[PDB]
C-alpha cells in the first residue's frame, strides 16, 4: 500500500467509519479516485441476516443518484439529434399532444421547473395508466420555468420521453446504452438472479430489510443499484470526459452545463454545481429544507463559475449515497451505504476528507 493509499484509508477511517456505529448502519462503501487511481474502503455487512460482509462485488440501491444516469442518458439522445431540449412531451408520448402538459418543454422537466409538479406523485397514481391520466389532466401553476421543485415524476417524464425517442425502454437505455458506454460492468435497473447474492438489502430505521420494486415512472428518478468500483469509474468520466468517445463524452459534458442558478447553487442536468472553492455552509445550504421542498424562483445565469465542482446526494431511504467531484482537483469520492443517514453528515464527511487530501 504506497503512501496515498495509507493518508486515505486514515482520512476515511476517521470521517465516515465513526458514521456506523453513530447511526446502526449495518454496511458501507467509500471511495476515492484521484489522478486515475481508485481508492476502495469496504465496512460491514451487506446483509445482516446472512452474515455477508460489503465488498468489492457489493451492489447498492443508489436512490435519487439514479436521476444522474437519467440526465447522462438525456444528455446522450439529444447530443445523438433523438431529442431537442426545446422539444415537448407530446412529440414522443403521442398521447400528451393537445394537453396542457406539452406546453412544457424538456429541459424544463429534467430541471424542475414545470410550475406544478411535487416531489412525488399523489398517492392515488400507482400505475402506468394511472401515470398517464395523471399528466392528461395535468394544468400549470407557477409560469412554466420560472420556479424550481425538486420532483420525481418531472425527472421521471423526462426519462420517459429520452426512451421513446431511441425506441427502447428505459432500463434497456441503460443497460444496453449508457452504462456499456461509461465501461460500467455490474450497474443494473433490474440486478439478473447471478447477482441476487451480490445485492445489498436496504434497511429502515427499525433496521429491518426492505426490498421493493419502483412505482410507476420510478427508474428514472431512483431506479439503479450500482457497486463502489463502478461508481468510481462514473465518477473519472465526469471528471474525464476527453478520454472517452465521442457519443458518451458529449453526453457527460451536457450534463456539467449550468442551467440556472438558485442563491449559491447552479443547476445542471441532474447534477447541482457549485463556484469552487465552496464554503461548507454553501454545500450545506443546497440541501436544505427549503431548497429541497419549497419552490424557488430560478434566474438566469449571467456567464458559469470559472472553476466548477458538483455533487449529487441520494436521499431516499434504506439507502444513502453521495457523490462529489472536483474537475480543478481531479478528484472525486463516493459513499453508498444500506441504510439512511442524514445528508448533512455525509457532505460534512466528505468535505473534510477531500479538503485533507495532498495533492
Amino acid at each position: 500500500n504506497t503512501p496515498k493509499d495509507q493518508e486515505i484509508k486514515k482520512l476515511v477511517d476517521q470521517n465516515f467509519k465513526p458514521l456506523l456505529e453513530k447511526y446502526d448502519v449495518p454496511g458501507m462503501a467509500v471511495g476515492v479516485i484521484q489522478n486515475n487511481k481508485k481508492y476502495e474502503m469496504y465496512y460491514g455487512l451487506q446483509s445482516v441476516q446472512d452474515k455477508k460482509a460489503v465488498n468489492s462485488s457489493t451492489i447498492f440501491e443508489l436512490g435519487s443518484v439514479s436521476k444522474l444516469f437519467t440526465a447522462t442518458a438525456g444528455g446522450y439522445a439529444k447530443n445523438k439529434g433523438k431529442i431537442s431540449f426545446d422539444d415537448t412531451p407530446g412529440k414522443y408520448w403521442k398521447e400528451l399532444k393537445n394537453t396542457p402538459i406539452d406546453q412544457v418543454n424538456l429541459l424544463q422537466l429534467a430541471t424542475y421547473t414545470s410550475g406544478n409538479l411535487a416531489l412525488q406523485f399523489p398517492d392515488e397514481v400507482k400505475t402506468d395508466q394511472q401515470v398517464l391520466t395523471f399528466f392528461k389532466d395535468w394544468k400549470p401553476k407557477n409560469s412554466i420555468g420560472e420556479y424550481r421543485q425538486y420532483s420525481n415524476p418531472s425527472i421521471g417524464l423526462f426519462g420517459k420521453v429520452v426512451a421513446l425517442s431511441m425506441n427502447k425502454p428505459f432500463d434497456q437505455v441503460l443497460e444496453k446504452t449508457i452504462f456499456p458506454a461509461l465501461g460500467l460492468k455490474h450497474s443494473y435497473v433490474n440486478v439478473p438472479k447471478t447477482q441476487m447474492q451480490n445485492y445489498a438489502f436496504g434497511y429502515n430505521q427499525e433496521n429491518q430489510p426492505i426490498r421493493v420494486n419502483p412505482g410507476p415512472l420510478g427508474a428514472p428518478a431512483y431506479g439503479v443499484k450500482s457497486t463502489l468500483p463502478d461508481m468510481l469509474s462514473f465518477i473519472h468520466a465526469n471528471l474525464n470526459p476527453q478520454k472517452y468517445p465521442a457519443d458518451i463524452q458529449r453526453a457527460i459534458n451536457e450534463t456539467h452545463q449550468g442551467r440556472y442558478q438558485v442563491n449559491t447553487m447552479y443547476q445542471a442536468l441532474g447534477w447541482e454545481e457549485f463556484s469552487y472553492p465552496a464554503t461548507l455552509q454553501t454545500l450545506l445550504d443546497s440541501n436544505s429544507e427549503q431548497i429541497f421542498m419549497k419552490p424557488n424562483k430560478v434566474t438566469a445565469i449571467s456567464k458559469e463559475p470559472s472553476v466548477k465542482m458538483y455533487h449529487k446526494t441520494g436521499t431516499t431511504n434504506r439507502s444513502g449515497t453521495y457523490v462529489v467531484f472536483i474537475p480543478k482537483e481531479n478528484i472525486g469520492l463516493v459513499m453508498l451505504t444500506n441504510k439512511r443517514i442524514p445528508n448533512e453528515e455525509r457532505i460534512k464527511a466528505a468535505y473534510a476528507v477531500l479538503n485533507a487530501i495532498k495533492k
